[PDB]
């Protein structure tokens, strides 16, 4: 009844890639780079932790809205479901990767303002 | 050890921006989350939210009554123990953004 | 569209097991979540929880006052609008288990 | 300040693998198989969705407690942080995978009871 759900905050590594299926349905893909931060004891200020890079998918109107509104570097908040997709290596094997099927996404207002236009 | 929460919903009213006596910007708003499954609204959940600093000012400039938002933060609770027991909750907002589910946005850094 | 929450904390009291007039088992318990960072407790957050069916009976059999638990469920809110405004929250528990952070458990299916 | 956090519910695919670092610190690894469920419209009851398999890591006392308490098939609830680890293929390349650094874990009481013993 419950999918595995997630919230990620981070920046897009690149402009959202927008495609259209053969039916005309829009799909946008992008990756969120999430930079955590540790205390870094033994003197010293903060220290950025290893970044997590999550590939995200989103469909139809929401995908179009993402393509119209976000770009490389955009700081975003994303909620969605973690899904495992299967791929194919040039050596025959099927290696999986975890991606986010996005439910909702928006630009963070932490360091930015936004002019919102409702559909 | 902090209990975190993500809520999606609509501002019940325009964010109220103030400044502490110290000069620090603070914004208060309430998120109304009404689940649906175009048939049958669920119970409506109204979460009081507070946020600070530049984010506070960006919220006040960018969002209004009705704006659909994604909010993540820490869930807080108070009890006013009394004459009579009263509790409220509140979310100390870490990040907030307008949802692009049903809208577009022109974004402007800094 | 449902707002979910995960909370980690300790039962304030032994779970209270009842049966609806229908015969359905229900358990009520409250989770006290006290964040720490062995220096400085944070604010304590007490979430009323309800769960149903076999899970209700397993909770009542397995957990007591003090038991450290991991709880995920849907956050619910009520307003008692009145003579005077009063709200409470509650978590409709999807799953619950005792944490193995500071304890072991002998587990027994069914 | 915020890591990317997650809650997963599922079953262990196998008994937890327990190891000890050269310092004597315990580490347990295991994978949670999370089976979501869709409505399956166009007549028909429920239908299990594609399972998500997440590799989980946990350390020290908590790892020992997991090894003492859980086995293959154990239904569990897990909270933790999503981390990307780097590996090495037999063809030279470094392929990453997302894992859970476990904060807390416990056996679900959904279909089971537990005798809890506090340390």
């Amino acid at each position: 009844a419950g999918d595995t759900t997630i919230t990620v905050v981070g920046n897009l590594t690149a402009d959202p890639e927008l495609r259209f299926t053969p039916s005309g349905a829009a799909v946008a893909n992008f990756t969120v780079a999430s930079t955590p931060r540790m205390f870094d004891r033994q003197s010293g200020e903060w220290k950025d932790g290893e970044a997590l890079f999550l590939r995200c998918n989103i469909w139809r109107e929401a995908a179009e809205n993402v393509a119209e509104s976000l770009t490389r570097g955009s700081r975003v908040i994303v909620t969605g479901r973690l899904k495992q997709r299967s791929f194919e290596t040039r050596e025959g094997e099927k290696r999986t990767v975890v991606e986010v099927e996005v439910d909702e996404i928006g630009p963070s207002l932490r360091y930015a303002t936004a002019k919102v236009n409702k559909a």
